């Protein structure tokens, strides 16, 4: 797996990509990885943003599906036509899978201006596939085809960082995995059973914290909660770091708030904590997420000239959305042959000499299956 | 108001622009018509997709403010450098008037490709302004600096449409104006107090109607309505229409629906009356919107070739939003000096022989000011 290790760049503010090559002869594109998702949909025409598009004339070995896909977001569409290729991924499993492919015609508010990916690697599971769930999933195909085992693994650094097609490297975390069930097969759905923040949960009904869904996914940056968990998490942070003073519109991501180089205290926010479901009756584990993790370097402002950041926390008519901005402190295993998500401490987490992000367990939760949203 | 009728252009997919001039000698701009922000804000940069954009070189009357803003939304931001000109609506009173201009000078996911407008004429009060309170809204300028009634009304067809600035004009409705109370002077917030599905009430708290907001947005698509709402809303008008059968991805905006030419019935679906507060105690008025307004026109699917509508209505963490597809029934006053806004039939909704869009009063209803979130 020390072929696939730092196999991925980017970062939560623009999303991780990794190389991979489709048709034949190969075309090498860079492709968003997606756990929020479950379409393998590329850039297929020149659209000016892009570095690189699919040229499916180009390939002996490509075949058309004669069928178009639409794909409606919040603010952004993509519009393809379905097809199958031969897909590989160069700093992967050394295999070579045939693929549904969605070849991207036209779309809005969906490539990033100044980005350095073209497509997107939907690796969640067939029952949220476009146009519906007979459209078998990059992941699918490849365990159907090979004999790469049925899990991938991601450490998300932007401290890039590395996807880990098949199995789990040890060099990429520490201390121990702690597994919290995949609730079912869709997206990445998890169920958070407590939330603490420095030190005192909510005290709120915990079918809040997962109210309609919780999910993993890095191809979100922030952590999003629902209305009614963000106003109580806002509450009890905001209220947390009451030193110093920061505006309404910031908690809302309305505007960004700033420091001078150092004189951001992290040690006014309290660390987060999220109680997740565990692998047996009555017991959970904790995953305990940084200030450095919900506020992230807004890179660059011209209209400034100071450490400014992002509340990297906001809320969602959705459900919870643990994002990159989670993700980047935690070792995280997609264990799909067993239904299951793993988090340890990764290796590549920023910490001071301070506190640090933590994977901790047993505790006793009772009625957590009563967490989850039916 | 002859001059003002038909001053505008666009759809509920794209916005509604009015035609602006600013600087010295005018630099004429298409600027989108925005009852949900609070900031002109203008292109001023040779971003690609712009047709036009506003170069302060040119003008003698430029003023800068050597102040920059940075404005991030859920997924779009733009930045620019804030100044004063002069500004003038060509097709509005004949008047020219000193305002606040940002000029854009980055942005991401803003502007849309293809479109014809370059700009925002922020219309909301000044609580919501960027970067703070204190940059004056350009209507608070407009009345400030001239003897414009501080009113003006939105007739957004889409059947472009008229904007008339300081009254109201006889032509645009039918029948009579009702009026709502404008809760506070930030968005353009309203109470609504109850809602009917076809003809029947969601009977759920009206607090959850308002949750924790809710504004008319003349820049929002679609009639936004909260989680907990959305879910009996959609409850009501799925079952509403068992006739035929729809995908779970359709009613969460996730796919589009189509039929053929002239196949569309509307009248397997409900009508829908939100009933808003009153101008007096105990009383309220109704507003009613047809699926004409709810289901709209997706124009162009090369994927397709039939008549492909997207559900016009979705979930927000933000409140109940009455956007474009609401405003379109309606002849919408928007009534600064007396903090109300009115209702009346739109002279150009688009109706078959059947139902319409309607606006009725007086109702009886007890408890209204319990249905707004505090
Ligand atoms: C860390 O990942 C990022 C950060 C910023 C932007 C993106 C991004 C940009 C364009 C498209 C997408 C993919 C969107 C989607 C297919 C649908 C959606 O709403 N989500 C949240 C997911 N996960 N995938 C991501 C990813
Ligand atoms: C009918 O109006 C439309 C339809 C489609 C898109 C827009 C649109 C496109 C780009 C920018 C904006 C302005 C956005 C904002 C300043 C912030 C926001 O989130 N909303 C909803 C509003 N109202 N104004 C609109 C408007």
């Amino acid at each position: 797996f020390v072929e696939m290790v730092d196999n991925l760049r980017g970062k939560s503010g623009q999303g991780y990509y990794v190389e991979m090559t489709v048709g034949s002869p190969p075309q090498t594109l860079n492709i968003l990885v997606d756990t929020g998702s479950s379409n393998f949909a590329v850039g297929a025409a020149p659209h000016p943003f892009l570095h690189r598009y699919y040229q499916r004339q180009l390939s002996s070995t490509y075949r058309d599906l004669r069928k178009g896909v639409y794909v409606p977001y919040t603010q952004g569409k993509w519009e393809g036509e379905l097809g199958t290729d031969l897909v590989s991924i160069p700093h992967g499993p050394n295999v070579t899978v045939r693929a549904n492919i969605a070849a991207i015609t036209e779309s809005d508010k969906f490539f990033i201006n100044g980005s350095n990916w073209e497509g997107i690697l939907g690796l969640a599971y067939a029952e949220i596939a476009r146009p519906d769930d007979s459209l078998e999933p990059f992941f699918d195909s490849l365990v159907k085809q090979t004999h790469v085992p049925n899990l991938f693994s991601l450490q998300l650094c932007g401290a890039g960082g590395s996807m880990i097609i098949g199995g789990i490297d040890h060099s990429l975390y520490t201390g121990s995995l702690w597994y919290t069930p995949i609730r079912r097969e869709w997206y990445y759905e998890v169920i958070i059973v407590r939330v603490e923040i420095n030190g005192q949960d909510l005290k709120m009904d915990c079918k809040e914290y997962n109210y309609d869904k919780s999910i993993v996914d890095s191809g979100t940056t922030n952590l999003r909660l629902p209305k009614k968990v963000f106003e109580a998490a806002v509450k009890s942070i905001k209220a947390a770091s009451s030193t110093e003073k920061f505006p309404d519109g910031f908690w809302l991501g309305e505007q960004l708030v700033c420091w001078q180089a150092g004189t951001t205290p992290w040690n006014i926010f309290p660390v987060i904590s999220l109680y997740l479901m565990g692998e047996v009756t009555n017991q959970s584990f904790r995953i305990t997420i940084l200030p450095q993790q919900y506020l992230r370097p807004v890179e660059d402002v011209a209209t400034s000239q100071d450490d400014c950041y992002k509340f990297a926390i906001s809320q969602s008519s959705t459900g919870t959305v643990m994002g990159a901005v989670i993700m980047e402190g935690f070792y995280v295993v997609f264990d799909r042959a067993r239904k299951r998500i793993g988090f340890a401490v990764s290796a590549c987490h920023v910490h001071d000499e301070f506190r640090t992000a933590a994977v901790e367990g047993p505790f006793v939760t009772l009625d957590m299956e009563d967490c989850g949203y039916n």
